[PDB]
């Protein structure tokens, strides 16, 4: 592709040299600025030709992000991959995105199998309460590690998250968190489908496709980190609030959720849309572990496809060591 | 001519630039990097090288325009527009021959957004540095031809009044005003703000804006930069008092766009001649804005 797209543009300068040769002749049969034009089309034409003869002989920013670990791939018979295969050709798993491309799958029915597992092991290994607690620690060293790092105090987003703790672990909120993200057309109430595919991948999606205004203001050279940070939480802060008067429950999932998002959405937007490097790459090692665990419990090569048990061993061995290696990223620093 | 030569070259050159753009491995990535830096240069260089008024607008099509706002002005049809139209824009360019209704029509528009800026309880001197430099500008008539090739650049068709001042920008920015981002009019709608914080950030967000578009100039001391030089210091004010919460400034604001309006409706309407039109439509023009200076100077 590359070779096609630079022979391409070998007979482009070809041709564009032979197009400034012609006027540079004609210009030269025929005032100052005519013979201007013609001294001018002469440069032209110098700088093309040398270039001709070389050529025939929202913005990511990267960041060091490579773990990895022993993985059992050496069998080809998964019943469990069988048994979401099953299930998925009888018809018993409705997605809210279909996200077959980005998990790197075979097709619709190999990603509804797999999605169909991922959903038992996640769900299953937060069956225990310790690796939920562990879980949850994590993730609020991992945000509060990050808010400090744009010099702001975590506070509110440890109020906001606490908050939020406090709903999920009481049961008797379940109903009320199913009407909420089944009206905004989520199926089941996993981990899975309500933390990841709903809030964080489709955050990593929002992130992408900023309105021209809010990117205009993040990346503004002119403009001091705090400042960037103040009028962000301003908008963002305003526009939770704007949503907030839609919703059918003041104290429901959505509400709960939009309190964290009025915390700690201010500084991941100045870390994913600003000019600082360091914050900048902060963010994309967070965004490249949370991809890349999406992409390994997707992988019968990577996690254990046979039974329950092991691949909800799996399924939190890499969850629990991609969210370290992200606190540990945000900590140190 | 050549002329067109070389624009075909320069056609080319894009193209080409845009493919380019798209130890051995990196070696190569210089060796790219440096023939597309090369290539920008000469790409830049490329660049550089009864009703008988109506009847003299009436056929006179068989009209260049930008938008058909027949609707907008509610007359019979699309060639009733172009007649319309026509016919107002030599009234207009025929009044504003006249110095001293162009020097009192300046004078009312600046003194009019001052009082608009000034409501928003700020200081409206950037906005009249801003003023007077284009005020400058098209006064000095070495800047014309670069005043065209900006609005000709920009699909508009005459360099009358109507045609850049009421159609381009007025009208455009009435419009662009009711279909605002969904972040700038949560923040303007926020009844939890004070006057100050959302100016402020509609200040931060519309001069960011202005940056991003003014960098894709072709002329940073053209046309187009003049203006962007005013919308920089009054838009702030204006689209917080459009979109804001404030009904006093609100009004003021529909106050004005419902004068505007109903000016190029009364220009649109028959119930003629150069002079008896041009009379007209001054009258009326003159008459609209100083109702909406006054409303704005007592409040
Ligand atoms: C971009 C980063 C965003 C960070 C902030 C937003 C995301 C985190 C906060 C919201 C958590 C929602 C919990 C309920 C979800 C649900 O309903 O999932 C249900 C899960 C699965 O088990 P089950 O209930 O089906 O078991 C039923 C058995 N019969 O179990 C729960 O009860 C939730 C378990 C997790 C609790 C939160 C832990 C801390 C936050 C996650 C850490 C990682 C952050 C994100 C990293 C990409
Ligand atoms: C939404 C509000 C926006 C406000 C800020 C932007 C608009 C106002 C400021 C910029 C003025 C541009 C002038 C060029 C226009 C043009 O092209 O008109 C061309 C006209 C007509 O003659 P001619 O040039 O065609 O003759 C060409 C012969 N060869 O003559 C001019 O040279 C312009 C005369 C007007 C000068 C400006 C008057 C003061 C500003 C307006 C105040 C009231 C508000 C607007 C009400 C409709």
């Amino acid at each position: 592709p590359i070779e096609a797209d630079i022979t391409s543009g070998q007979e482009l300068c070809t041709e564009l040299r032979k197009t400034i040769e012609k006027v540079h002749h004609n210009l030269e049969m025929v005032s100052s600025k005519d013979m201007e034009r013609s001294i001018k089309i002469e440069g032209i034409l110098k700088g093309l030709k040398q270039v001709e003869d070389e050529i025939v002989l929202a913005c990511d920013i990267d960041d060091i992000d490579f773990v990895s670990d022993a993985a059992n791939l050496d069998k080809n018979e998964l019943r469990f991959l069988d048994e979401g295969m099953q299930a998925a050709l009888n018809g018993e798993v409705k997605y809210r995105k279909s996200r077959m491309e980005f998990c790197k799958c075979d097709s619709e029915t190999d990603f509804a199998a797999k999605l169909y597992c991922v959903r038992q092991a996640l769900t299953n290994a937060l069956k225990d309460e310790h690796k939920r607690v562990w879980l949850a620690k994590c993730g609020r060293t991992l945000l509060a590690d990050f808010i400090r790092h744009t010099k702001q105090d975590p506070v509110k987003f440890f109020n906001a998250y606490d908050e939020m703790l406090e709903y999920v672990s009481n049961d008797r909120n379940e109903e009320q968190l199913r009407q909420d993200v089944e009206g905004r057309g989520v199926c089941e109430t996993g981990f899975y489908d309500v933390a990841i595919d709903f809030i964080i991948l489709d955050a990593f999606e929002d992130l992408k496709s900023p309105p021209s205004a809010v990117y205009s203001v993040t990346k503004n050279y002119f403009m001091s980190m705090s400042m960037k940070y103040s009028t962000l939480n301003t908008i963002i802060w305003s526009i939770i609030k704007s949503k907030r008067q839609r919703l059918k429950n003041p104290d429901g999932f959505i509400a709960k959720f939009y309190n964290i998002s009025e915390t700690v959405m201010p500084a991941i937007t100045l870390g994913f849309l600003g000019t600082d490097e360091r914050l900048g790459e902060l963010c994309q090692y967070f965004k490249e572990q949370v991809v890349q665990f999406v992409l390994d419990v997707f992988n019968t090569q990577k996690v254990c496809y046979r039974s329950l048990e092991e691949m909800s061993e799996d399924v939190w061995i890499v969850m629990r060591n991609r969210l370290e290696a992200v606190q540990t990223r945000m900590s140190n620093e």
